[PDB]
């Protein structure tokens, strides 16, 4: 589950979008290796449920790290934060903060030397978390969602209809293509670098033998695809590929 600080971001950013935020907000420092921070303001956990919650994925969060997680519950007039070291909670505390939670993993294996060690530059793990929160941008577009790294905001993005979500992730203007129990609809951008990226119902999907399928079927394209199905379809992406102009 936790390899490195990506796994850690993936891993809350669904527990605030799970948690019906509609603001979620990302801070890493030296890559995610110092700190990661993510702050939503969904609607909390109550006070009675804030040690429970770290003993699933907190619970192999906190058993690696430093870890602290604040909450409010939208019934509670203040928070609570929990503070946990490689797995030994070391106590709690009555806090001031909005409604809403706030989760922060600072020095990632410090109890893992040698894994600690392995773990790959700063630079690497910065574009690894920049690419995971375009990605839940893409599938959240009424989130949303910033992210600071090393003291610099490096994506914002705002609530807004999906078509504007993806012009604004990939900073491009798109056509939106569309095809019939199976339905897909696209954005795509002819100029560009290709990019493919894929996401069946919710969900990203990396397969390579879709990938290269968009861009044979479509150009250095961008391709942005939203497939639904049936709990299970290529040459309906060929049809969708002849429309545009
Ligand atoms: N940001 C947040 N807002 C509200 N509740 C949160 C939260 N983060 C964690 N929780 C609560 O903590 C519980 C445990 O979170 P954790 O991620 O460890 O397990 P999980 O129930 O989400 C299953 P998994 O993550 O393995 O799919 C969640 O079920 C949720 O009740
Ligand atoms: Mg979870």
């Amino acid at each position: 589950v936790i390899e490195s600080p990506v796994d850690v971001v993936k891993e809350l950013v669904e527990n605030s979008l799970d948690a019906k935020a509609t603001k979620v907000e990302v801070e890493i420092v030296k890559g995610g290796k110092r700190l990661i921070r993510v702050k939503d303001n969904g609607t909390g956990i109550h006070p009675e449920d804030v040690e429970k919650v770290v003993l699933e994925a907190l619970y192999s969060i906190s058993s690696v790290s430093k870890f602290k997680l604040r909450s409010r519950f939208f019934q509670e007039k203040e928070g609570k934060e929990i503070e946990v070291e490689a797995g030994n909670i070391l106590g709690t505390r009555r806090v001031g903060m909005p409604v809403g939670t706030e989760v922060e993993v600072r020095d990632l294996f410090f109890n893992l030397p040698v894994r600690r060690k392995f773990l790959k530059k700063e630079d690497t793990e910065r574009r690894k978390v920049l690419e995971l929160i375009k990605e839940y941008a893409l599938t959240n577009p009424e989130v949303e969602f910033t992210l600071f790294s090393e003291g610099r905001e490096t994506l914002k993005l705002k609530k807004s209809s999906l078509k504007e979500r993806v012009e604004e992730v990939f900073q491009t203007k798109t056509e939106e293509l569309y095809a019939e129990g199976i339905t897909l609809r696209a954005f795509v951008s002819r100029n560009q670098q290709g990019k493919y990226y894929v996401f069946i119902n919710k969900r990203p999907i990396q397969n390579k033998n879709l990938k290269e399928f968009l861009r044979k079927v479509f150009g250095k394209t961008l391709v942005v695809l939203y497939a639904e199905l049936p709990p299970f379809f290529l040459e309906l992406v060929r049809e969708l590929a002849g429309k545009e102009k």
